[PDB]
């Protein structure tokens, strides 16, 4: 029985949580990590970024090996379809509600 | 310092919370209180409803005095320009950090 | 069929949006217009802000009947209870569904 | 000149747009494609996922190739410290503006 401050406290350390209060059913959070990326490999070899952010990067800071750009970590649900959405927000009712479970 | 969980339930409690590593200064948020209002009210008192919301109540609750309708609690900004930003969301960075503040 | 940029439109001008595709049923979005309050107001007669917040007004502003203090107009939600949630927030799936209609 | 729909389209095709009333500066969003992934890659070859989800996977979708899983498309923020900020946020102003431009 727990507040969203607890389920944050919970999932900075690697677990799963819910609301009971939540319309859809069997859905849960999670955090994924922070990572330094090398600039290159940002450039060159990663799938999932934009042409565009790859072209700035270049513009802007390089092909240096040594210089890296930081990931920050964020909060990703299992939607109730069974998808994962990249950057779950929290809703006014997820932050103030005390329903929150470990999953 | 503070997560944002504290700073959560130091909201619940009444207090003005910020933190530190925002782009703007001289912000921060505070909790605007819940309330039950009658749907009369809601029709025919509040300014600040939309029309095809009150109609939409009238069409469904309607006229007894009785029925009342939850407006729930929610976060509020006093932004760096001064405004009042209504209905404030927590960021992946906010919820992640602990530079939170009472202010 | 319309995406979430046809629905803010909508928004602004005083219409009831939803998406099919969410889970609750019965709910949609509507608009609470912007106001400029008198500071007067905000720290004597305004029954829904905290006591934290009316200091701060006095503080910062004295209450000369002409200083005024805007509230930002922002979305809002009857929910699935039929509660109203002020401060509705769009999920990276709100954003970028083109799902979205008109309720009446 | 634009609306928050607009900067969603443009984001939608693979541009890099802004809001010019944003307190920090330099600062853009962009759009992460969405891609649907095997299963057994998640389990076992995906670094960046915790471990309580990976399992769940395994537990759940099974230790079949053929069960894959869609990750959705997502908003990101170059921040003004240079960080890159999955998961980016509409606020309720960056919804309402009509100051968006394309930064790229
Ligand atoms: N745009 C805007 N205007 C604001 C805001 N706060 C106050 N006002 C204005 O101040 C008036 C009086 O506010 P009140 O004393 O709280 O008196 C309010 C309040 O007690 C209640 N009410 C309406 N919606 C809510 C809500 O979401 N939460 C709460 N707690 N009370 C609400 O209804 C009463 C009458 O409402 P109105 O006729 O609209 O009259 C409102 C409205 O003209 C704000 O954040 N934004
Ligand atoms: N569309 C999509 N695909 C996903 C997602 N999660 C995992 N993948 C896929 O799984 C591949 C391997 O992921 P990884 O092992 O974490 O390997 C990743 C990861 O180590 C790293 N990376 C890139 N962006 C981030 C980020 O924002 N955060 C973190 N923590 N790592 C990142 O770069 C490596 C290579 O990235 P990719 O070439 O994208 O290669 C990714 C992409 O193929 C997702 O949410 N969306
Ligand atoms: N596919 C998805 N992508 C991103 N987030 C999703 C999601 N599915 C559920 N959520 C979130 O998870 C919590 C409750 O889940 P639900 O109660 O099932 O939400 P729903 O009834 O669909 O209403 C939807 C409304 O809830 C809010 O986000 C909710 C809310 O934080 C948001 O404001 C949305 O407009
Ligand atoms: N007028 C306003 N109305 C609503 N919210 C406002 C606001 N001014 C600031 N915020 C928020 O307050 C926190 C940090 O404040 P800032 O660090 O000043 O953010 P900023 O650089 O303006 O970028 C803006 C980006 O930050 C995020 O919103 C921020 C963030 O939650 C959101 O993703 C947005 O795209």
């Amino acid at each position: 029985s727990m507040t969203f401050g607890q389920a944050l406290e919970s999932l900075k350390r690697g677990h799963l949580v819910a609301r009971k209060g939540w319309n859809g059913k069997g859905m849960f959070i999670f955090m994924r990590p922070e990572d330094s990326l090398p600039t290159n490999m940002i450039v060159n070899q990663v799938k999932s970024l934009p042409e565009s952010f790859k072209r700035w990067v270049a513009n802007n800071h390089g092909d240096s090996e040594t210089d890296r750009i930081k990931f920050t970590a964020y909060l990703c649900m299992k939607a109730a379809d069974g998808t994962i959405v990249n950057g779950w927000l929290a809703s006014q009712t997820d932050m103030l509600a005390n329903d929150w479970v470990i999953v």
